[PDB]
């Protein structure tokens, strides 16, 4: 796997992934809802023409995100075994240097990892299925599958990831680290 770091676009956010070659595809990040740096990202208020299904129904992110905690309390282990809240803020992918909106999610565990991921829904089915609740962008960097049907998982060949294009996943994957590596932004980790 691989560390990365995503800068906040207004703090770091440390990410954990087995998938550092699908970085380009990373359209959001997901932070555990007990995540240390949430209430530090929290927006005062909503973007002009935000989704309503980002809200909570939430007048401000604050208040979402206080909610959220709050109903997510009474879930039992029969629901714990998708839904989430945007913080109204972004972070930047250090791939390609485009801003991602940044959620929490029950989905992501806090104690687990560095209790945050980048979401890749192309190649992740978590991620396609909460990029398909949720309206957020969906984008293939692994040629191989059918992102229109489900995430492809497998092994394939780089598209839409500039440096990496052509590569297969394993080459890929030595590569971005390379990159994260010579830019101070991540490492290999087991
Ligand atoms: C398992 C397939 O993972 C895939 C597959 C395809 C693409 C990806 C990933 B992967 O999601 C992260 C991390 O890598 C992966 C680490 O899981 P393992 O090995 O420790 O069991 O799980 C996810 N993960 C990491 N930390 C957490 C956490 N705290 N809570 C929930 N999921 C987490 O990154 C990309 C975008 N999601």
């Amino acid at each position: 796997g691989a560390v990365a770091l995503f800068s906040a676009r207004a703090v770091d956010i440390e990410v954990f992934t087995t998938r550092p070659d699908t970085l380009f595809g990373a359209t959001y990040l997901v932070l555990a809802p007990e995540h240390d740096l949430v209430d530090e990202l929290v927006a005062a208020s909503w973007p002009a023409g935000v989704n309503p299904l980002w809200t909570y129904g939430g007048g401000t992110p604050g208040e979402a995100i206080a909610a959220y905690r709050r109903a997510i309390a009474a879930k039992s282990d029969l629901e714990r075994q998708k839904t989430g809240v945007f913080l109204g803020s972004y972070a930047i992918n250090p791939a390609n240097g485009e801003p991602v909106p940044i959620f929490i999610a029950d989905y992501v565990l806090a104690g687990y990892g560095t209790g945050a991921i980048m979401a890749v829904p192309g190649h992740d089915q978590r991620d396609w299925d909460f990029a398909r609740a949720f309206g957020l962008p969906i984008v293939e960097v692994i040629a191989g599958g059918n992102i229109s049907e489900s995430a492809y998982t497998g092994d394939g060949i780089l598209v839409n990831s500039d440096y990496l294009n052509g590569m297969s996943v394993p080459a890929a994957k030595r590569a971005i680290v390379d990159r994260l590596e010579s830019a101070g932004r991540g490492r290999a980790r087991i």
